């Protein structure tokens, strides 16, 4: 899995430990080994949500499998909860796009996962 | 819907009001309410288009529906026009990727849009 | 085609000439003219891979065709090789997502590629 969060929250408001927390919680939610989880946080962005520059987050989760209606609801509750608790972003100002990647379309370690 | 523009144009060259203009124009183009439109502009990037570094833009539009051949031509005319007028980016140095998202694959407000 | 590399490697560690080298190597690999290749490098990012903040890269290649099992293996060896040689990133700390775009879903120059 690969997770990115783009946010207008400033860098100083991203707490120490946040990447590690994202890694751990995504491993557990997806079932994937922690070694395969990559996370990326991009603060200080020029963004708006509904026209407003109040705190918001625009995100993507790419995964080989483990994407589907029920799973994605669970991920959204998890990830919105973390963004609310840690970055003080309202859940209704978060979008997360879920992308089910075929293994042949993910490169890693000089090859692909097919 | 959510829209990102990655550009090498400097931040000071992004005019005041630009995020709002994008929000408004995308609401009208997609037909979705402005409350549901999110926009993200990433200036000052290290980029090349066709081997050169004049102003350029690499973009993505993620929408739940409202993506298709004729719609996308109209969005491209609209968005290239805005990037030309406001950021002085030639239309032949813009790529926009259109992504039709399923509602179950978009998280928001602790759940999905399904 | 367009390629993005997000990395925690600092900007000063990105060699002069890297954008041009990516352009040329991707033109050759995809078989597309260099004029149609766009590249975007994003250093200094807050990211982790497997929980670790050692050097890593998270990448995307969007192409209208020229995406498939064997092609993507070849791209991954090429790109991991460049990231190792030029940015000193371990291949096993690189993900590259390959996205085969429909021509009608790519805007350019006021229209689409359809």
């Amino acid at each position: 899995p690969m997770f990115i969060v783009n946010t207008n929250v400033p860098r100083a408001s991203v707490p120490d430990g946040f990447l590690s927390e994202l890694t751990q919680q995504l491993a557990q939610a997806t079932g994937k080994p922690p070694q395969y989880i990559a996370v990326h946080v991009v603060p200080d962005q020029l963004m708006a949500f509904g026209g407003s520059s109040e705190p918001c987050a625009l995100c993507h989760l790419h995964s080989i499998g483990k994407i589907g209606g029920a799973q994605n609801r669970s991920y959204s509750k998890l990830l919105c909860g973390l963004l609310a608790e840690r970055l003080r972003i309202s859940p209704d100002r978060v979008y997360i796009n879920y992308h089910d990647m075929n293994a042949a379309n993910v490169g890693w370690n000089n090859s692909t996962f097919a």
